[PDB]
C-alpha cells in the first residue's frame, strides 16, 4: 500500500565522527551512506573510503538495518570519482559486494569514474531524471578492469561495455534506462521518496531470502569467492535445522552424535 | 511463406493417464504440454511435475517430435508457482533436452511459474501476460538457475530487482527487458507460437541441438561441457574415421587411422 | 566408529526383480549396491545395462533407508570394460550419478576401462582392488568423451596427466592409478568389499544432510550454473526447515500476510 | 565536443598491395581499414579472403601508427553474407585474432551482415551501423552452427533468449531490432556511415592506447577464462617492465650484482 | 641463497598489546608471525580469536615493513582444531592480502582449522601434523573455499573423501597429496618456516602480488579479476602513460 | 603397440632452411621436431627464436603429414632456460591452440619463460637430469597467464604457490612426484622414449586427439576453449549427411531439407 510506502521517513545521525560523510538511521531500518564534499562533486579521497567502509561495516552488524542506501550530498553528484591508503577503494567494493543486506544508489547528478563503478557495485540504482554516467579512465590514464569491467558486462552486455570505456562519453538518464544501467528514472525532487518505497518494498521480505539470493547471483560472477557467500548462507540455515543441531546438543556431551534418526531425502 | 507458418494446426490426445496435464502432438512435429490445473492458476504439484517430466521423456524420445511448446489452460495462467522439490529435476531436463523447448505464456506466469518459462529456450507472452517472482515474499527463493540463468536474460540490475523487490511486471516490460522473445495478442498466442515452431522445424535438428548445447555451455562449466562433448561424440561416429573403430572391430582386425587426413 | 562394528557382516538383500543385466541389493544399514553382471563380456555396458542402472540408481536415490551406493561389476576380473562394441544413455547415467544426493562409491575390481573407466570417475569416491586396471581407449577405437570424462577427469589427476591418459589410451595397474590420485585407495582384492562397505559404513555415521551439501558444493566448483542449482536447491530445502522459512506457508495456512519483521537481520 | 576534428575529412592511403579479395587502408590519424572486396558475392569470404583479412589485422597489430581498425564490405549492400557456399575454416583463427588484438576492432555494417558475416561483426569490439544493414544467423538453414564465440559471446551481447531466438529461427533483423537488443551500438544514415564511424574512431584515438588495451583484455576475461588471464595478466607484465622495481631485475644484469628488492615498499 | 643467511637468528618484536586470544609478533627483516595463543583448548577460535586475527592481519597487510605473515598455533599440538561466522571475513582476507601468508602447521590442523592452513598460500609442516574435516561428523560443513579450493589443491577424488569420512591424515599423508608444501621434524618446524620466509622475501614484492592475484583469478571469477586488475591499475600509475 | 615397431629408429629430414636459432626436422612416420638451437646460452630465446619456432610450429600444424610435435633444445644441458637477458604470448597460443600433440623433451634446464612453455606443451617427457622452476619474482618479472592459472591445473594450488613465490629449483624426481612432468628416463633414452610415446598417439585416431585437447583446454580456457571444442564439431558436422545437405542443397538450386532427417534424443 502506497501510503506506508510513501511514508515520510524519519531519520536519526550517526555521523559522529566523520569529516567526509554523513550516516544516517531510520526508525523502519534503512541505512544512509552520504558523502559529503559536494565541493568536489562528491570526489572520494582515501579518507572518505575508510570512512564509507566503517559506516557500511557498522549498517552490516545492526540488525535493526535492512537495507543500505549510497548516495551523495546535494543534488548535483552522486560520487565523480577518486579525487587508508591510495586503492581502498577495491576493499570498499568487495564489502559493497558481500553485505548482506541490499545496497541502493540513490543517483542525483553525475556518476563517474570511480564513482560510476561505485553505483553499479550497488544492488540495484535508483536514478533522478538529471543523472549522468560514464567511465573516465581512459580519457586520465587509469582504468578499472576489475568489477567495473566484467561485472559492468553482465549488466549492460559486452558491446555497450566496450563503447563506455573506450570513448568514455557520458550517458543521461534515459541513456543508462535504456540499456539496464539503471532501475528506474524518477524526476529530481521524488529521488529518496522513490529510493525509500524501493528500500521499504525489500524491507516487507524475508532477509534471509534476500542474502541468499545476493549470495547467488554474486555467485553467478565470483567463482570460489560467490561459492564461499553461497555455501556460507546454507551453513548458517543447517545450523537453524534440527539435524545440524544434533553435533552441537551431542558432541560437546562427549557423546556421540546420531544422525541415524534423520531421513535421508532425495 | 506465413500460409504454411499459419496453416490450421492438428492435434492428437496423448494424455492417457495423467490427472493434471494434457499433452498432445501434432502432425508436423509439435509436442505441446499443458498444465490442466485452471483452478488454482495452474499451479504444480509435485504429481504435475512427475506428469511434466514422464510428457517431456516422450517427447525427447519421438523421432517425429521436433519442438515442445510448455503452456498452461485457458487464458488467465501458464503456472502461477508450487501448490501451497522434484521440480528441479524437470528444470535440468528441459535444459537438457536437445529440442527447442517454448513456453507459451497467457496470464500469470509466477513464483517456480516464472523460473519454468526462463528455462524454456523460447518464451511468447501474450499481452496479459504477468511476470516474477515471490520467493522473498513467502519465504523461498531459486537461487539456482533461477538467479543465475534469470541474469543471463535481463542482466544483473533487473535480475536483483526482480528478486528483491517481487514485484510484478506485464508484457510490455518483461519485452524490454529482454525476458520474453515476443509479445502477442492474446487471441494469436498459439497461432503465433506454432508459426515461430514451424520456423524451427524447418531448420536443421542437428544444429539446433548443437546450438542449444553450445549456448548452454557458456552457464554450466563441466555439465555443459558434457551436453556439447556429447554431440561431438555424436557426430563423430557418422564419420568414416570415426567408423574405422567400429569396423576394425567387425573385421577382426587391428584398427587403421593411417588413412585419414590429420587437417590443421 | 570402531572397526568391529564397521568390519561386521553385510547382509545384502536381492532388489533384482525385473532386470536382466544387473544385481541390485540393498543392506540393512543403508547401503544399497548396483552391480553389473555381465561378466562374460567383462561387464561392457549394452543400452538395456545403462536403462537398468539408470533405474536402480533412481530407485536407491528415492530411498530413505539408503545412504550409500556402491556401483561395482560381476566378479573379480571386471568393473565393466566399456560401452559393448557389439545408444548414447550412458551421458544421462553420468548425470544421474553427478546429481544423485548420496555419496556413490565405486568398487573396482580388474578392469575399469573406457566408458567403464569414465563412470568409476564420475563416483565420488573409488576403492581399487590392487588388481584393477584402468584407462581410456577413445582414440584407439575412435571415439572419445570430451565431456566429465575429460575436464572432470583433469581436476581429479591433473592436466599433464589426463592428456596423457587420453591421448595413449595406455592402461594402469592399481599402484599408479593410487599415485597419481585416480583412485581413494588400494585394497587385497579378497578384502575389496569388506574395506568398501567400511567406508560406505564411516560415511553412513555422519550427516546425510552435510553429505549432500559438500557434494553439490564439490560439483559447484565444476558445474557452472548446474552446479549452483544443485547448491542453491540444498539452500532451499535448509531454508523450508527454518522458522522464517515457515513463516511465508503459515501465513498461508493462518491466512494472513506474511510477516519477516519479527526475524532478525543478521550480518 | 570538437566535432570540427571529429568529423574533418579523412586522408586514407592505401596499402592493398598483392591483395585479391580485400582493400587495406591506413588513415593519417591513425586508423586501418580492411575492407571485404567482393560485392558481387555480397562480400562472402573465401579462404583466401581470411588469409588475407589475417595479413591485414596482422599489420595494423603491429604498426605503432595505427590506434583502431574498421573491419567493413565494399559498396552500400553487405558487409558479409557469410562463407563462400560454392567453396578452410581458417575463418575460426580470424576470430580469435579479433579477440586478442590489442587496439580497438571497430564493424562498419552497411547492409547484410549473416552467417559467418554476422558473427564477425559481434567479434569487432564495436559496431557501427547504418539504416540499412541487416542481421542474422543462417546455420541452421543450410546446415552448419557457430558454437563457439558465435553462440556463447552473442549471448553476452543479447542475453539468452534472444540468442536462442537469432539461432534456432534464423530470422533476419533490421537496424532498429539490432539497437534495442544491444546488437549494435549506434544506427547512423547510410550517407553517414563511415563519417560517424570515423568520429567514433577518433574518440577512441584521443584516450591512452595503454589503458584500452588492457580494458579489452578485461573485458575479454569475463569470457575466455585461463585464455582471458592471459591477455589480462600479459599487459601486466608488460606494465611492470615499464616500473623501476621490474627493470631492477634486468639492471642487476647490467651492472653485475644480485637484484635487491629491498629498497621497495611493500604496499597494502 | 646462502643457507648462513636463512637460516640465521630471527629477532621477533611482541606487537600483542590488546590482544587476549592472540599473540602477534614482527621481526626485524620482515617476518609477522599471529599466534593462536589458547593451547588449553587446542589452539581452538571462538569469535574474539577471529576478531583478534583480523586485525593482526589488517595491520601485517599495513605494514611496509611486513613482506610475509605466520599464521601458527601456540606449542608443538595444535595449529588450530577448529569453531559469530566472522571466519568467513578472516578467510577472505587471507585471500586477498596481497603479501604470501604461510600456515607453520604443528599438530592438529582440523575442521575450521583446517580450512584455515589450506587458505593460506603455503603450508610448512612438522612430521606431527595432523589434517582433516570433521563437519559431517558434527553437523557442520564448510561448502565454499573449504569444498572448491580444497579439491584445487588435492584432486576431487581426495577432496571428496576427505569431506565425506571425515578421516585424519598424518604428515606424510599430507605431503603425499599435495596438501602441504613440505614435513620437516617438529624441532626444526619455525626454522625451516623462517628460511621459505626469507627466500620470499628475497624476491620482487610486486610480483609476488600480482601472481597471488593471478593464481586466486583461476579460482574467484570477477573476484579475482577485481585483485588482478586492481594490480595492474596500480603499475600503470607508476609508469609516464 | 609392440615395442619393434615403438623402439624402430627414427629416420629424421631436415627442414630448417633459413632458421637461425633453431632446427627443424620431420621424420618418415609423422613426427615434427622444433629444436632451440642456442646451447651455449643454454638455448635462452631472444624474439628471432620466438618467430621461428611459430614459422615451425604454423608449418608442422598445416602438414597432414605430421600428426605429433617435439619441441626440445639442443645438447643434454638444457630444454631452455627462458628469455634471453612479449611475442612469447603469440607462441603459447599457438602451442594451444594446435590440433595436434605438442610434447616437451626435456634434458637439463627447463626455467622461466622456458619452464612455461614445457608446461604449455600437452606431455612432457623427462630426462633424469631435468632441472624445472621459475625465475620471475627474482628477476623482476612473472608469468600470471597460463603460467600461473595453467600451472595450478598441473601441480595444484600448494604447488604452485610455492614453485612462483620462492622459485627454487626442482628436479626430476620432484617433478615427477608432484604430476609437473608425465614420466622421467635416463638421459641416454630420452628421445628413444618420446618416440615411442609420439608413435603410440600416432597410431590413435588424429580426430579423436584434437577432439580431447580441445575438451581439455575447455576445462579452463572460457568462450576461448568453447571456440576449439565447438569448431571440432562444426568440422564434423559437415562430413555428415546432415552437414552436407545444406551444401548440396545450394549446389543443386533447392531449399534444404532437413525432415529426412532423424530427430534423435
Ligand atoms: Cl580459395
Ligand atoms: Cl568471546
Ligand atoms: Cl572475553
Ligand atoms: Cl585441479
Ligand atoms: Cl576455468
Amino acid at each position: 500500500d502506497e501510503a506506508m510506502l510513501y511514508a515520510p521517513v524519519e531519520w536519526h545521525d550517526c555521523s559522529e565522527g566523520f569529516e567526509d560523510i554523513r550516516y544516517e538511521k531510520s526508525t523502519d531500518g534503512i541505512a544512509k551512506i552520504t558523502i559529503n564534499r559536494p565541493q568536489v562533486r562528491n570526489a572520494f579521497r582515501p579518507l572518505t573510503v575508510k570512512e564509507m567502509i566503517q559506516a557500511l561495516a557498522d549498517a552490516r552488524y545492526d540488525d535493526n538495518i535492512g537495507v543500505i542506501i549510497l548516495t551523495g550530498a546535494g543534488d548535483k553528484a552522486f560520487c565523480s570519482g577518486g579525487d587508508v591508503h591510495h586503492l581502498n577503494v577495491l576493499d570498499f567494493q568487495r564489502q559493497i559486494r558481500t553485505c548482506p543486506k541490499p545496497v541502493v544508489a540513490m543517483v542525483a547528478g553525475y556518476s563517474i569514474g570511480g564513482g560510476h563503478v561505485l553505483h553499479m557495485m550497488c544492488d540495484l540504482t535508483i536514478a533522478a531524471d538529471n543523472a549522468i554516467f560514464g567511465q573516465t579512465g581512459p580519457k586520465v590514464g587509469s582504468f578499472d578492469g576489475g568489477w567495473g569491467a566484467s561485472y559492468m558486462a553482465r549488466i549492460v552486455g559486452q558491446k555497450k561495455a566496450r563503447e563506455i570505456w573506450f570513448l568514455c562519453r557520458q550517458y543521461d538518464a534515459k541513456q543508462a534506462l535504456d540499456m539496464g544501467l539503471v532501475n528506474t528514472v524518477v524526476p529530481l525532487a521524488d529521488l529518496e521518496k522513490e529510493t525509500v518505497r524501493w528500500c521499504r518494498e525489500m524491507l516487507q521480505n524475508s532477509p534471509m531470502a534476500l542474502r541468499c539470493l545476493k549470495a547467488a547471483l554474486n555467485a553467478d560472477c565470483d567463482g570460489q569467492a560467490g561459492l564461499q557467500e553461497l555455501a556460507g548462507n546454507a551453513t548458517m540455515l543447517f545450523y537453524m535445522t534440527e539435524e545440524g543441531q544434533e553435533g552441537r546438543n551431542a558432541f560437546n556431551q562427549k557423546r556421540q552424535p546420531d544422525f541415524s534418526k534423520f531421513k535421508r531425502n532425495p
